[PDB]
């Protein structure tokens, strides 16, 4: 699925990520553009051979199991497929994971390099919400 702007806006809302570990709706947003530009079904291989999955592109090394990341974790408890799905529910749980583990958004380098410091309320301009 490639979510709109509101549409995912509003999702990631239902599921209690807007001010989650303090970081308002519109970081959440924009984090999901840069990593993923909002299509639940985008994968990108890291050079360490660990793979990111989903609209937050969560990494193999620690949070999901593909059973190809060698050494790796599986911090979140969940196949990196169940990442992919139209229904963002698996993704915002583990993203809340990854946000309490102690350096909160810089966990995405998208987020800390695009979105951090910026007009992040821009990204829930005209959504209703
Ligand atoms: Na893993």
């Amino acid at each position: 699925k490639v979510f709109g702007r509101c549409e995912l806006a509003a999702a990631m809302k239902r599921h209690g990520l807007d001010n989650y570990r303090g970081y308002s709706l519109g970081n959440w947003v924009c984090a999901a553009k840069f990593e993923s530009n909002f299509n639940t079904q985008a994968t990108n291989r890291n050079t360490d051979g660990s793979t990111d999955y989903g609209i937050l592109q969560i990494n193999s090394r620690w949070w999901c199991n593909d059973g190809r990341t060698p050494g790796s974790r599986n911090l979140c408890n969940i196949p990196c497929s169940a990442l992919l799905s139209s229904d963002i529910t698996a993704s915002v749980n583990c993203a809340k994971k990854i946000v309490s583990d102690g350096n909160g958004m810089n966990a995405w380098v998208a987020w800390r390099n695009r979105c951090k410091g910026t007009d992040v309320q821009a990204w829930i301009r005209g959504c209703r919400l």
